[PDB]
């Protein structure tokens, strides 16, 4: 029976894995499978703000580098998905399909997915012309002074566009809607700002390009009228889904879903800890979901010593 | 006049540097002189929980390779030490001894030193036998199954005491006083541990040994009577000075000194953020100070937004 079980393979789940297992914990890890093992960074070529590497590491090489860092110091992975948590009994029940483990405590690091488009091409660009975070991406030298779009219509998508005009030359705000939900102070900034073009009642039905993104095709959303527009970059601004189905019902969440946290990572439940964006709705960073994943281990190691419920595991 | 200026180059300090250069602010860095550039693990080889590094990096190469992180974006890294920092005006002013600048926005990051025991031989040992972070080296191969001292008597050392029984043979904690200080909750784990011998009335005269560390020079602080003991690692355990000098009676602090924060990295004064172990009591980490550092850099952009303050620099 386990002392911690790890739920993802994200910055947050590998750092906490790091801690518990240094710590002499053997955690646990459920990596994802259907979920995708190393987590969102997986799907970005370049990580330029992640404190360590002034050339850059890929999403994959970091990920890769994190998860041996876990197995060296004794974390036990499995690249599976969890389908099941039971955290009304003690100790808690964790279920993949594979193998059912009860745990003294729970480290739940699932992330929150940034709302993808879903465009036909969408996978060709993703990463050479089409991102979703432009606090990670906006500095990178394919927008370099060049026509970039941003889609979406609420605070999130506002902002957006507000921040790529620090490296863009002009932002073609697509609004699907007829008038844009911001508050009025977000749609001030905006139409105060002569590098965005909002354009309102637009759609997007493409990206096209060669190696990378070169444009959009564009419909207007009332008379299916088709535009091309020319960009060589395109951000999400359409919102994020913190992934907490598995604990929805049993620890507190706020009204996006996001896991209630006080402390750093302690949950509604005792011995219950998230670590990553799964409670963050501020910075959503690699490097700060480390950093939350490092508290969440440091919390269960105290939980643990606490109440007496260590088991004794040591290096090999 | 500048965006943003950031005191400190640890961990929490790159970071934030990192973060406001991609953001193009150009962030001006005083990074410590006397102070001690790049941070407390400056002093430390072998960093093995910073993520990214599965074969571990000296304290050194880390920071060394963060430095260039925050330049290649757009820092301006003055290795000078700040002497004053006056929040009572807007913009702020920020003295070090070669000059004065004014900010729309400040963040501090000047950490929190370990207190160490300034130990003749100290110096030769450090890091080769002597830490004051169990967390970071008690799982280290030099401690392995070995006999280990831990110093203090308070809680911070009764904690560490118990905590490095996870890698040690046997622990002697060592107590100056008559007494253990600690609440009785850790006394009774430590005197209900097998594994902790506790001496009171003990004091360290200096550590010797050959490449590493191999034993005490001990006396009884009642008789001068002088005693050696074997060990091949010591943990401090005698606290953390919270480097707050400079922001003493302008910012809100807790008792023993730490900054006040809330949201993050928000201190009580607007437009003044904290990062790392400034203000953190409970993990003292690098990841969690790197982290800090971001979350200081993602607050002091979305400041000077929210006030149109943000002078243009670009990449
Ligand atoms: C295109 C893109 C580019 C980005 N670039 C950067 C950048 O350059 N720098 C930066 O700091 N941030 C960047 N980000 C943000 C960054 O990805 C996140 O902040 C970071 O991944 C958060 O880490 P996390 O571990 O909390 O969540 P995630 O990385 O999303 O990890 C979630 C983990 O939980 C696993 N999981 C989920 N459900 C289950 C389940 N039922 N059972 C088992 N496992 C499960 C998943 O498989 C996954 O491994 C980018 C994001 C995107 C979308
Ligand atoms: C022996 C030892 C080993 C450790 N090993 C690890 C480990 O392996 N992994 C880990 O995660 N943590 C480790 N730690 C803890 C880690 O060092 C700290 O958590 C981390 O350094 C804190 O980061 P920081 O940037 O807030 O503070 P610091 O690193 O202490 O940075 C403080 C900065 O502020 C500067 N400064 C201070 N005053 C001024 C001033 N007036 N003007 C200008 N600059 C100023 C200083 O020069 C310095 O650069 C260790 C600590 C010790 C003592």
């Amino acid at each position: 029976m386990e002392n911690v079980v790890i739920i993802g393979s994200g910055p947050a789940g590998y750092t906490a894995a790091i801690y518990a297992a240094r710590a002499n914990l053997k955690p646990v890890v459920f990596e994802g499978f259907r979920n995708g093992r190393g987590g969102q960074l997986m799907t970005t070529t370049e990580v330029e703000n992640f404190p360590g590497f002034p050339e850059g590491i890929t999403g994959p090489d970091l990920m890769d580098r994190m998860r041996k860092q876990a197995e060296r110091w004794g974390s036990e992975l499995y690249t599976e998905d969890v389908e099941q948590v039971d955290l009304s009994v003690r100790p808690f029940v964790i279920r993949s399909s594979d193998r059912e483990l009860r745990a003294h405590s729970v480290i739940i690091a699932t992330g929150a997915t940034a709302k993808r488009l879903g465009l036909p091409s969408e996978n060709t660009f993703w990463s050479r012309g089409i991102s979703a975070c432009a606090i990670s991406d906006g500095a990178s030298p394919l927008f370099k002074n060049a026509e970039v779009a941003v889609v979406g219509g609420g605070d999130s998508a506002t902002e957006e566009a507000v921040y790529v005009t620090k490296y863009a030359k002009h932002v073609h705000l697509l609004v699907r809607g007829e008038r844009m939900r911001a508050s009025k102070a977000m749609q001030d900034r905006v139409l105060a700002n002569p590098r965005i073009t909002v354009h309102f009642n637009t759609g997007i039905e493409d990206a096209f390009g060669g190696e990378v993104l070169q444009g959009l095709r564009l419909f207007d959303t009332r008379t299916g009228e088709k535009r091309s527009l020319d960009v060589q970059g395109m951000f999400y601004g359409i919102g994020h889904t913190p992934n907490s189905k598995l604990v929805a019902g049993q620890v507190e969440l706020d009204e996006a879903g996001y896991v209630k946290v006080a402390h750093g990572a302690a949950t509604s439940v005792p011995g219950v800890f998230s670590a990553g964006d799964l409670h963050d709705t501020e910075w959503r960073q690699a490097i700060t979901a480390a950093g939350s994943g490092c508290m969440a281990a440091l919390s269960a190691e105290r939980y643990l010593t606490a109440n007496n419920l260590v088991r004794e595991f040591k290096q090999k």
